[PDB]
């Protein structure tokens, strides 16, 4: 009987059906936007159009990854979810949070709180509610929604203290409430030793996923994070040019498949920028792609270079169905965190 | 019977001394950091060093005024405030808001939690202690100081609808603690319309200071200020030459004393910036002017222009040791407010 | 018996009124909006609520000195004139050119096109009517709406060849169609000079106006120029704190008039970014000062530095009634032109 | 029958010969220059030298695609024509557009002005003169020399509604007068949207091609657009390691041609930056590559990885002879355009 | 028979005439030419038409301010010098050095290299010959050229540790030479203290000139240092109305010359940007003021406002006559250095 958390509620598993694992349709201010305005995605009435698309594709589920102090809106959200729900459309929230650059190293909450206290308000948007006020002050208003998953991030080449420290607090909010988690690498850097991390704090390797490792298009090195750790890489990339062809995912997909690793591979996209949605780029007068494409587009590339429908099948639907699942809750043993793990966080001063 | 609040305890206003009304030492991080390393300053022994030659040339308090999202640091001020404590120092912490520019206007605290809540969170600073975590996420550490000022804070050439919240605030917090005022303009503009805001909200003029005027060298605008809403004028300027020389502001202050306002004049140094100090200086390699400046040199030119020494000693202790007092507690009434200041909420949607 | 000629038609210069001498309501793209966002103003009902109360405030006549190329747009400016016309508004448009760094160096028509064509075009938009399309490209479409001024511009510290060709392109259009100049300067600077070429070139000084030099504020220097060369200085300055206080420019006018120099000074408000008017600032959820600021705020400062009634009559009234009238026609000979224009113009490779 | 169209004069298309389908000389001006001064290309003398070498490696036509607005210069390209012409050199030069990010959203005349009136103007260049004042404004005066293709552009990810207006125009004029066709992509991306927009104009795709593909190195997608619809692709991509090696664009046309594609490629260098030419170069003290490396390096390499004698002969000689080849003139007719295009530009709120 | 050192050799200081004291022509590359294209300075014939302009009026004497690292050009300003000896004018040329921004803090050869072997090398220039080669590197080709004045630099609002460094260095040189000194200030900032340590070090107030207190429009500063330091106060600002206006200065050197002050001013334009000359400015295409505009403009101004015509005698040829003579040479004893500037010192780690 597993279940994954919407903001509706739970549902059986079996309830997900064609899943989007990485993306967004509100991103309401925050760091990112700050770095350029194309972040700031505000429309709902574009975003429910997207949705139906997608829906429209045989699509069911996304799961909008916003952690609290950085784009996210319950309230908005909330307001597509139930837009599509009597079309079967699902949205599972995140709570946790980004890489370290877009929080003050010097005065922010994730610096400044203790790990302990910053986990018991992870685990209440698991549990209780999602802060309508997405954690960005002293009051809090929980909405009657909860988070169904929890996000970290990571830095271009390197890990940050502040980042063990958010990798801590996702590991010991899945370890006491079952829920999944997801990480943020930058350009697909530090991948292994995100999941090392996870597991080593007592984390399930079987909930774990880490998104981005499309922008590091190293086949080998896919493999090695998946044989040696378990988890499930996430893969954004379709419609990326600027970084990497959509020829040189397919490829990289197909290498794992063929070594026999498609159960730990699942699809996003990751379209995160105002431009990289069909009907916010109409807002906009412009013609764009969007959620359609990965159906219109990219699968159909998948096949071309050979990956089967069986193992498309796993990627869009049985993997998620399983990294999704709530684990039962467990309580977190300090003394179960691996050696590795404890050395590092007294080289990074995080104790 | 009249009392200042410091981060030590409620002083009795004779114990003021010689105030400096608007000054800094930590500055921890924060979105102005983000705007210049130079605003980073971290050091308590420089910082104290500093705050021991104010007190040798004879001065006691000094105002710090960083509200808590902007670069206020609870622990290490009172660390600067109980090293000088014995030497007659005092050290006046703010809660309140800065300028809207400092604030995410989509999903800051300020934009989205209702303005009644907010005047909680800031009365509780005033009242019971000061957030050790500076009210910057939803895990709150009370401190045993207070705080005993607000702050809001306007931006250029404009009023922007969050500032008018953050100046409800600041009128609210003050007319239920009797705490004092003082308001941040940006390069001294608004400062009437400040002003007339905030008693139309129901705030005691006799409570607020407006500073930066100093930056708005306009002598007939300072003096229209003053007689129009009885509030005080706290100037910083000395040694800030890519604004204005120290001249030009000495000759001001000797035209609004020579019209019978010199009880209207609070002084300070805004020592904001590392180089603005001289013990933070010569931890930068440098010399530097700081807050000895005040006394070795800019007094000497108020009374080089002509300024009395009875209407500096106002300056420096009288009108400091009024606008500073804690005024008796009243309720806010919201259908006193005036129709001037209504309107303007309705025009900026803040009601 | 003189005439003005607004985009309605020409009217008796006695129905000028008080008349705002250099200002903007629709900025429409260009070169402007490139260096800033708050260059982009596109609201006509804003536009038309601020007019209303510079005409409330006594006020009856805006000339919006944009050239086609930067900023113009002839159809929604027409749309402001209409609205206000039965309000006896009056709203005067410009052809001709703004400083050089607005226009391609290389490739522009102002850098390429034969001096004399462009005259024919410029005196078109005087004569036959303004090119809807603005002359940004070959085909045109001409308004029943005329222009009634030219303008040009020049830059920092320094009068650019094209600079001083698009000052012969106001001469000429000007001798021509009888029709006023008004000049851009940057800061203040070069005043002197571009009076003097233009009277160089054959231009009525009667006729000429001269924009900014209250960022420039040398009182021996305005005094230079008008007695020197008899044209008008145009001041804005109100509200413009980053440069220099309201006070500053009262004083200095002040200064004009005790040398029986206020025939020759126009007052404007050059509201031409976004947050310089009120009713658009409140579009940008900011409460800010526009047009009616002169009236509340500016001309009492006028008369309490001791500017006579009369003074200001003329500044507001008799001055833009005598320059922005139209003088007769006449022919314009080359070989006329100064002998300081002619060689600068060898010096700057114009031949 | 079929002839190009050089600004010298229409030639028999057995007279083009090797051919360089997409390269620059003279780039005066324009928004481009506002990008990097290293757009700025001046040098009528540089450029004939690197024409001469050109030839002397066995080249003899070279299409410069500058649209008027964006660096095209007349005059000088003409200077450069003139010097080989006796030495077997063609030059081709275009009218229409560059991509919107090169247009003023709001105000240039590819946004205000009607489609038909633009296509007026480029069908004008294509069979009476090309303006040598380049569209740059109101005045035209047209050289004798014609253009014998036209532009369109479109940029990052996304087609613009002022692109599909351009492509509009493309289609149009291209029908009209029987030219051809090439649109810059930027980064390779929506080529095969551009690709079915011009057709579905009903544009020729025998007179069609795309530029940039090299920029998004995916050999399937270039495949998908060449199978599904019949443009030609024209790469640049030689010695421009900054985005990928010469060895991947080898490869990739390598794949083309054995899937039976040879007939659909182009080559070209894009040598639009001062530093992409030997003898700019020179100009500049440096050693650089420019045209001549196509046959001392590139086309080697295309051996040495397997393409055919026939292919290369195909993508330099026969190729170019199709696709530069004035189609007979017809009429457009509006009801012939398809669905997707008519649904597209409502959508985009282009009528 | 005092003498100043020109770059042609040792002259009577009668010889000297009206002098500017702080001025450029080349300015060849270095740190500043980093900051702005504007400070490449590269043309010996425009050079020799303004200096001849300079004569033309009434001139004779231009300091050329450059230190050997940043834009100094033996070589080319030997040139300008040669070409004007016979009308009168002479070069005087500087060593040592400017600011601290333009040297890098932690291994050029002022932070590294002991002060000792920096005066031997400062003293080289002066005694034995320039570098040609300007001391930017290990290789020495010394011109028969000698320097015949010292810089100094300091920064905005502080006083660097490499600054004190080199003003210790031009204290050192001055002392053992004879050398007149110059110091630029930053914005006129920290003008007493430069004096007052350069005193301290034991040089004599008669040989010193500080720069650009013009930017520090304060007159009761002005006053104070020259009445407490002896020094002598080298005006530059006429024509920088970005800065100030005119009017500003004049006024300022009216008051200090009613304060008996005028044997303590010195003039200059210092026009060290490519648009500041007149002839400079044509070579860009553009109309600007030079040289020649302080006797055409300035000086005209500085009657109109009271100067007399003795004082203005001083300031352009009593004054420089006097502190650009040599004075005997000296001994350094690092005994006698005050206490202030060694307890400096030990503050500023220089020990
Ligand atoms: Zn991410
Ligand atoms: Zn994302
Ligand atoms: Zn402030
Ligand atoms: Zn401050
Ligand atoms: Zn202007
Ligand atoms: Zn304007
Ligand atoms: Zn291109
Ligand atoms: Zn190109
Ligand atoms: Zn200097
Ligand atoms: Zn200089």
């Amino acid at each position: 009987n597993k279940f994954a958390r919407t903001v509706l509620g739970d549902i059986p598993v079996e309830k997900l059906g064609i899943t989007d694992c990485h993306d967004h349709f509100i991103k309401n201010g925050g760091p990112e936007v700050e770095e350029h305005i194309d972040f700031l995605m505000l429309n709902v009435d574009a975003s429910i159009k997207e949705f139906k698309e997608f829906i429209d594709r045989g699509g069911s589920t996304i799961v909008t990854m916003d952690p609290p102090n950085v784009g996210r809106d319950v309230l908005k959200t909330l307001e597509i979810a139930n837009a599509v729900k009597n079309l079967g459309g699902n949205v599972i929230m995140s709570t946790g949070f980004h890489k370290a650059k877009f929080y003050d190293k010097y005065s922010s909450w994730l610096a400044v709180v203790p790990t302990e206290e910053i986990v018991k308000m992870c685990v209440a948007e698991i549990e209780e509610g999602m802060d309508e006020y997405n954690y960005n002050g002293p009051v809090v208003k929980r909405s009657k929604a909860k988070a169904g998953i929890i996000k970290a991030g990571t830095g271009y080449g390197a890990i940050d203290r502040l980042e063990l420290k958010a990798l801590e607090v996702a590991a010991r909010t899945s370890i006491l409430t079952g829920c999944p988690i997801l990480v943020h690498t930058q350009l697909g850097t530090m991948a292994l030793e995100v999941a090392k991390h996870l597991i080593g704090f007592g984390a399930n390797p079987d909930k774990i996923q880490i998104s981005h490792l499309n922008k590091n298009p190293d086949k080998y090195y896919y493999e090695k994070v998946i044989k040696e750790t378990g988890v499930t890489l996430c893969f954004d990339g379709p419609d990326r040019v600027k970084y990497y062809p959509d020829s040189l995912l397919a490829e990289n997909i197909k290498y794992l498949v063929d070594k026999g690793l498609q159960k730990h591979i699942t699809l996003s996209l990751d379209a995160g920028r105002i431009l990289y949605q069909r009907n916010y780029g109409l807002t906009k007068g412009k013609q764009t792609f969007g959620l359609a494409y990965l159906f219109d587009r990219f699968l159909p590339l998948l096949k071309q270079v050979g990956v089967s429908k069986e193992a498309i099948f796993d990627i869009l639907v049985n993997n998620p169905k399983r990294v999704l699942a709530f684990d039962e809750k467990r309580n977190f043993d300090p003394l179960k965190v691996s050696k590795e793990v404890l050395e590092l966080k007294k080289e990074l001063n995080l104790n």
